[PDB]
C-alpha cells in the first residue's frame, strides 16, 4: 500500500467510529493522519506487546479531541485495543472514551482533554528522560535513551500554559522533545485570523526552540525529513509547523470548522471514501493493511535488544540496577517505613513550636537520603516555600539533580510534574502559596482524575501569613481541594502531623496529596503512642473527658492550639468537653463507621469547628445545631496577630461561641 | 530639583515605609523609581482632585509586590493620600495595604499581587478605550481619548497569562497601550537565567507589539525617548524593554534578590542615603520636591477642558451624551426592570423544554436591545455557550462592536472583562464550559474581590454533557464558587430561572454572577405569581403539602424535574413531600430569616438534597440527618441518560433514598 493508502485507515476508523456514537471529534484524526503514520511507522520506538516498557518513546496528544487518533493507531500496531472497542466509542466503560485516558488503554500515555496540558505533559516526561539518563548511564552502558513526542493544534498555542511549558523547555534544552503543531488555520469560532495571529514560529524562537516551518503535513517525504532535522539537533527542543487540512479527505467539510467536533453524516462518509479512494466498510481494514502497520515484531525485537542492554548494566552496575527498577515501578525503599516512623516518634518525643513550613523542610531533609526518586520544585518560591535541602541540586545546573526552578509557573509547574509521575523514575513535588493553586487548579484535578502520586506542597496557608493581604490569604482554597474526588488533603497542626502527612503523601501510590502548611509557628501537641498512630486516620481524638462530651471541638492546623485552649478553660468550669484534631478530612472520611463514630459520636450535636478558612465548609461535621469559628469574608492586610484578633480567632470568642451553642441547646 | 532628585524621593518614601512595617518589598520601586518619575511627571494625563474622570490615563502596576511605588506616586502628585497613611502601609485599615487595592485608596485603577492579571487588566482597559471611543466619537467631537499603561517584571511575563492577553492585544492592535518591562534579571529564586532565559524583545514582536529595546531605566532621556517612540506608534501596542537594578541605591543589596521581599535594614538604609545623596529624614519631602510633583493644576485645567469637550458634545449630541453618562456610572437603564419582569413573565406563560445554555442565549437576545453597554464574549466556544445574539458585532471587525471572540484564554478572558468593568462604560460578559472555569479560577476571585460586575456564562455543567467525559463533566466546581466570598452562583432548572438569574447578574452593582447551564433540555415547571416572584430570592417552595412537610426535597438546575417526580410518587403514597428550588444559595441566604424559615423550616430535618454535583457541599442545607444524592465521583465517558442512570439520578434512587430518612 501507499503511505496515503496507510494513513487512510486512521481517517476510516475515525470518522466510522465518530459515526457510530453520533459523538465525537472527526477534524484532527482526518487532518492529522499523514503525520502520525510517518511518525509511528517509522520513528516511534515502542512495543505494542509492553506499553509498560520502561525505555519506549513516549507519545502525547495534546489536542486530545482527536481521541480516535490514537485509538486507531493503538488498534492499527496492534495493542490490545480490539475493533469491538472502536465501535464502543464513547460508550459505557469501553476502552475508547471520547478524550483518551491513562489507564483506561493500553498505550495512553497521559489523560487529554483540557488543552494545553498535554503539552506540559509531554515536557514533564522529556524532564524525566533527560534526568533519568543523566542519574543512570554509565559508560558504554545507556540504558536510559528515549523520544518525547507531541501533538497540539491552536487551542493549545493559545492557551497560558503552552507559554509556561515551551518557555521553560527552552531553557532546559530538551533535544529529545519533539512537537508537532496541526497548523490548520481552524478553531470552534471558526477562522483562527479573527482571535489569533501569533507568527508562532517566532514566538517558538523566542523560547529556545528548533522550527521547522511550511511542512506540507499531507506529503510523507516533508514530513519524514522535518523528523530527521528535529532529531539532527541535540541541545534545543524542535517544533514542527505541519500546514495540514482539517477534516482533510471530505469534500464538503474539509477545510470549514464543521469538520471539528460532529459526525460527518453518513452521505458525507460515502463522498470521503470516493475522494481518498478508501474502499473498505466501516470497521473493515484488510490483512494486508495490518501487514504494513503492525509494530509486534519490530517492538519484540527492539525491546529485547534493550533487555539485553539492561542485564548487561545489572552485571557491571548491581545496585544502581535494582535503583532502576524499583524506581520505574513507583515501589518504596524496603526500610523506609521503618525510618520514617522512627523521625515522627522522636519529633513526638522532642517538641519544637515552629512553622509547619519549617516542619516540611524538615521532612524532606529527613526523606532526601532515603527517596533519590524525589524531583521536586517551587514555582520561584524555593526559600518561602522552603523546598530545598541540603541534598537538593537543580537540574538547570547538573543534569542528574533532584531539583527543578519552576520560575513563576504554577499550571505549567504542576502539569509538568504530572508528566514526570506518568514517565516513571520519579516521585514530583512541586510547592507555591497556597493561593495560586488557583492559577494551577486543573493540573491538580488532572493529577486525581490520572490517580498520580504528586506531593503539592502549599504554603502560606491562610490570615496567618499577615501583611500581604487577601490577594494572598486563602479562605477558601482548602475547601475546594477537600471536595475534590480523590484527592488527598493535610492540614497538619505541628511538626508531627506535618511529618505524618509527608510520610502518607509519597506512600500514596494512587492519587496526589497536598499539604496544608503556616508561614508562622505552630504549638507541639502532646500524644500518647495511641493518638500518634491515630494522626494518619485523618482526624482523632487530641482531648477528652470522661463520659459523653457535652461539647466537641474540631479543629485543623493553625486553629488547634486555639481549640486546646477553649478546651481548657471549658474543662476548668466543668464543662466535659473533647477536641478532634481532623488534619485531613478524606483519610477520616475513608476510616469504618466505627471509627468515625468513635470520634465524632452521632449523639452529640453541639460541635464547634474552628478554622481560619471558609466556614461553609463545616456544615458536614457540625451538621445544623452546631458553631463554626471560621471566615466568612476575604483578608487584610495587617500583621498577622492583628488578623486573628480581628476575625474572631481567640480563646474569648471560642469560648464565648461555645458557651452561647450550649446556651442555646439547654433552652 | 534634578529628575533624579525627584526620583530618589519614591526611593527614600517606599524603603522608608517598608522599613517602619518591617514588611514589604523596596527593590521594584527603587528600580522603577526612574521611569515613574518621566511617566508620571511627562505624560499621564490625570487629575488628582477628581480619580474618577471619566477620560483620565489608565495607570497599572502589574508587578504589584511594589506597591510603595504608586503610594510614592499618589501622594506626591497630590492625590487623597497623606503621609500618615504611608507610615501605616500594611497595617490593619489603613489606605496602604501591602498589594494595591481598587477602592481602597484613590488612584489605585485595580487590584494587584497575583501576578499576570495587572497586565491582562490593562489589556481590558486598553480593549474598553478603543470601543468606547468607536460607539461614542463623532466627527469634531473625540470625547473618549486615553492611554492605558502599565509596569509589569519578570513574574507576570512568565506567567502563562501574558501570553493570553498580550497574544490578544496585538491581533486587536490596541495602539495606545504601552507596557514598561522591568528587565531587571533578578527573581524570588535568584538570577533569573536558571529558569527564564526568553528572548523577551521577540516573543513580544511574534505578537504583532512594536518593541522597544535596550533602554536605559534609570536615565531619564532614554526613558523619555521610548515613551516618545511608543506614543508615536498608533497601530500596535508597545512594549518598554527597560533595563533596571534592582534596589538601585543600595550599595549591598541592589541587584540581589534580597531587596525584593524583606526591609533593607536601618545601616543599609542610611548607605543608601548616602549613595542617592538623599538628605531628608524618613517622611520628609521639602516643598520644593513637592512643587514638581504637585499634580493638582495640571490636573484640573486637562479635567476642565474635557468638560467643555463634553459640553459641546452634550449640545450636538444630547442621547449619546446621556448614554455615555449613564454607561460611565454604571446606571441602568430606567425602564430595564419593567421590560426584564415582563420578559420572564412571558416566558413563564409560554412554556418551552430547552437547555438553559439556550435559554441563556434567549435572555441576551433579550437584554441586548436594552443593554448597548452589553461586552460579551466566549473563549473560541461562541457556537457551543450559546453568546451570540441578533445585533452582536465583534470588535475585530468592527471597532464600534460589542462582542470578543477570546479565542481559547480563559484566564486571560476573565481578567481582560475585570479591566473592561474597572474601566468604566461596559457592562462584560465571558464565557466558556463550566470545567475550564478552573483555568480562570483566580481572576474569578479577584471579580469578586474587586466588587466587579461581570457575568460568567458557564455551560455543559455536569455529567448531563454526556460523551466528552470527565475531564468535561464539572463535579466539584459549582461548590467552590458557591463558597467564594462576594460570588453569585445560578443554576436554573428551566427558561424561566435563566432569566431571572441572568437579570440578577446584569443589575447586581457589586460584584460578579456564575450562570451553570446545561448542555441538554430542561422541561418547565409550573409557577404562581407568588413562586415566579421568588425565584429572584434564590430558593423558593415549587410543590408542597398541606401542613408542615415530613419531608422536603432540595434540587437546583437539570435535576428540579428528577426532584418533583419523586415528589409527586411519595404524594400519592400519603407522605407530606415538598420540593425546594434553589436556583441561588447566596441569594437565598440574604433573604430575611422568616422567609428561609417558610423554606426550609427548622423543625423538618428530613432533607434530601438532589444535584448532579458534589454531594459534600450539600451538609450546609441537609445537616447531618439528612440524605444527599449528588456525585461523589468523577464522571465517565458515555451518553447523558446511561450517565444519570450509572450515578444514581433516577426516580427509584430518589425515592429510596427519601424513604431511609422517613
Ligand atoms: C482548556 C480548554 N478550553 C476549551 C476547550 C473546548 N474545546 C474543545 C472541546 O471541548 C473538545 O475537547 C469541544 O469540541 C467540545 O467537545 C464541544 O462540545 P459540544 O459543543 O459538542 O457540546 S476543542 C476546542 C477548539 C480546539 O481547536 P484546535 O485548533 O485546538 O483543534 P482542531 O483544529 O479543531 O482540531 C475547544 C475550544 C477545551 N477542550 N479545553
Ligand atoms: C501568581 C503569583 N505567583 C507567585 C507569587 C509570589 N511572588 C511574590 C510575592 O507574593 C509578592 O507579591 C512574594 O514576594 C511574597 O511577598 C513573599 O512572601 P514571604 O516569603 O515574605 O512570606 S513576588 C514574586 C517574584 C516576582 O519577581 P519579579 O521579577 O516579578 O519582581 P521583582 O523584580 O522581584 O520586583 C513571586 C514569585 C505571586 N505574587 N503571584
Ligand atoms: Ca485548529
Ligand atoms: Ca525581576
Amino acid at each position: 500500500s501507499s503511505r496515503k493508502e496507510l494513513a487512510n485507515a486512521i481517517r476510516a476508523l475515525s470518522m466510522d467510529a465518530v459515526q457510530k456514537a453520533k459523538s465525537g471529534h472527526p477534524g484532527a484524526p482526518m487532518g492529522m493522519a499523514d503525520i502520525a503514520e510517518v511518525l509511528w511507522r517509522d520513528f516511534l520506538k515502542h512495543n505494542p506487546q509492553n506499553p509498560s516498557w520502561a525505555d519506549r518513546d513516549r507519545f502525547v496528544l495534546s489536542n486530545g479531541h482527536g481521541s480516535m487518533l490514537i485509538y486507531s493507531l493503538l488498534h492499527l500496531t496492534g495493542y490490545d485495543l480490539p475493533m469491538e472497542e472502536l465501535k464502543n466509542f464513547r460508550q459505557l466503560h469501553s476502552k475508547t472514551p471520547g478524550h483518551p485516558e491513562v489507564g483506561y488503554t493500553a498505550g495512553v500515555e497521559t489523560t487529554t482533554g483540557p488543552l494545553g496540558q498535554g503539552i506540559a505533559n509531554a515536557v514533564g516526561m522529556a524532564i524525566a528522560e533527560k534526568t533519568l539518563a543523566a542519574q543512570f548511564n554509565r559508560p558504554g552502558h545507556d540504558i536510559v535513551d528515549h523520544y518525547t513526542y507531541a501533538f497540539m493544534g491552536d487551542g493549545c498555542m493559545m492557551e497560558g500554559i503552552s507559554h509556561e511549558v515551551c518557555s521553560l523547555a527552552g531553557t532546559l534544552k530538551l533535544g529529545k522533545l519533539i512537537a508537532f503543531y496541526d497548523d490548520n488555520g481552524i478553531s470552534i469560532d471558526g477562522h483562527v485570523e479573527g482571535w489569533f495571529t501569533d507568527d508562532t514560529a517566532m514566538r517558538f524562537e523566542a523560547y529556545g526552540w528548533h522550527v521547522i516551518r511550511d511542512i506540507d503535513g499531507h506529503d510523507a517525504a516533508s514530513i519524514k525529513r522535518a523528523v530527521e532535522e528535529a532529531r539532527a539537533v541535540t541541545d534545543k527542543p524542535s517544533l514542527l509547523m505541519c500546514k495540514t487540512i482539517i477534516g482533510f479527505g471530505s469534500p464538503n467539510k474539509a477545510g470549514t470548522h464543521d469538520s471539528h467536533g460532529a459526525p460527518l453524516g453518513d452521505a458525507e462518509i460515502a463522498l470521503t471514501r470516493e475522494q481518498l479512494g478508501w474502499k473498505y466498510a466501516p470497521f473493515e481494514i484488510p490483512s494486508e493493511i495490518y501487514a504494513q502497520w503492525d509494530a509486534k515484531e519490530a517492538g519484540q525485537a527492539k525491546e529485547s535488544a534493550w533487555n539485553e542492554k539492561f542485564a548487561a548494566y545489572a552485571k557491571a552496575y548491581p545496585q544502581e540496577a535494582a535503583e532502576f527498577t524499583r524506581r520505574m515501578k513507583g515501589e518504596m525503599p524496603s526500610d523506609f517505613d521503618a525510618k520514617a516512623k522512627e523521625f515522627i516518634a522522636k519529633l513526638q518525643a522532642n517538641p519544637a513550636k515552629i512553622a509547619s513550613r519549617k516542619a516540611s523542610q524538615n521532612a524532606i531533609e529527613a526523606f532526601g537520603p532515603l527517596l533519590p526518586e524525589f524531583l521536586g520544585g517551587s514555582a520561584d518560591l524555593a526559600p518561602s516555600n522552603l523546598t530545598l535541602w541540603s541534598g537538593s541540586k537543580a537540574i538547570n545546573e547538573d543534569a542528574a539533580g533532584n531539583y527543578i526552578h519552576y520560575g513563576v509557573r504554577e499550571f505549567g509547574m504542576t502539569a509538568i510534574a504530572n508528566g514526570i509521575s506518568l514517565h516513571g523514575g520519579f516521585l514530583p513535588y512541586t510547592s507555591t502559596f497556597l493561593m495560586f493553586v488557583e492559577y494551577a487548579r486543573n493540573a491538580v484535578r488532572m493529577a486525581a482524575l490520572m490517580k498520580q502520586r504528586q506531593v503539592m506542597v502549599y504554603t502560606h496557608d491562610s490570615i496567618g501569613l499577615g501583611e500581604d493581604g487577601p490577594t494572598h490569604q486563602p479562605v477558601e482554597q482548602v475547601a475546594s481541594l477537600r471536595v475534590t474526588p480523590n484527592m488527598s488533603t493535610w492540614r497538619p497542626c505541628d511538626q508531627v502531623e506535618s511529618a505524618v502527612a509527608w510520610k502518607y503523601g509519597v506512600e500514596r501510590q494512587d492519587g496526589p496529596t497536598a499539604l496544608i502548611l503556616s508561614r508562622q509557628n505552630l504549638a507541639q501537641q502532646e500524644r500518647t503512642e495511641e493518638q500518634l498512630a491515630n494522626i494518619a486516620r485523618g482526624g482523632y481524638v487530641l482531648k477528652d473527658c470522661a463520659g459523653q462530651p457535652e461539647l466537641i471541638f474540631i479543629a485543623t492546623g493553625s486553629e488547634v492550639e486555639l481549640a486546646v485552649a477553649a478546651y481548657e478553660k471549658l474543662t476548668a468550669e466543668g464543662v466535659k468537653a473533647r477536641v478532634v484534631s481532623m488534619p485531613s478530612t478524606d483519610a477520616f472520611d475513608k476510616q469504618d463507621a466505627a471509627y468515625r463514630e468513635s470520634v465524632l459520636p452521632k449523639a452529640v450535636t453541639a460541635r464547634v469547628a474552628v478554622e481560619a478558612g471558609i466556614a461553609d465548609y463545616w456544615y458536614k461535621y457540625v451538621g445544623l445545631n452546631g458553631a463554626i469559628v471560621g471566615m466568612t469574608t476575604f483578608g487584610e492586610s495587617a500583621p498577622a496577630e492583628l488578623l486573628f484578633e480581628e476575625f474572631g480567632f481567640t480563646v474569648d470568642n471560642v469560648v464565648a461561641k461555645a458557651k452561647e451553642l450550649l446556651h442555646h441547646h439547654h433552652h
